[PDB]
């Protein structure tokens, strides 16, 4: 049972670390480094179920992922469930290859 917005960690070897992958109308996705900050960082991993981000990666710092550019240029304000909340260019909106692919690193407890 995934939604629009549900977010993932992948190749990270822990799971409190990884690229950062997210779900739309039916497929995952990656996040285009651009912009990519602390905050967003930390929107991901809160949702994730951390206390907060540590770091906010860019550059496929977790390897490339595969499948469409969902989001790029995210701004969040800190609140959001979801980084399908927060501002960016718009789904699917990007002229990014997976070499740009975001990631973060979380707390083990539960600039771009
Ligand atoms: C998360 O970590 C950053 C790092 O300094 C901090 O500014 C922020 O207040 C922390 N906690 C929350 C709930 O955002």
């Amino acid at each position: 049972a995934v939604n629009d917005g549900d977010m993932r960690l992948a190749d990270g070897g822990a799971t409190n670390q990884g690229r950062v992958e997210i779900f739309y109308r039916g497929q995952w996705g990656t996040v285009c480094d651009n912009l990519w900050d602390l905050t967003d960082a930390s929107v991901v991993c809160r949702a994730l179920g951390f206390e907060n981000a540590t770091q906010a990666l860019g550059r496929a710092a977790f390897g490339q992922g595969s499948g469409p550019i969902m989001l790029d240029e995210v701004q969040c304000t800190g609140t959001e469930a979801s980084l399908a909340d927060c501002k960016s260019l718009g789904w699917l909106k990007s002229n990014c290859r997976h070499e740009r692919d975001a990631g973060v690193v979380c707390t083990n407890e539960t600039t771009l």
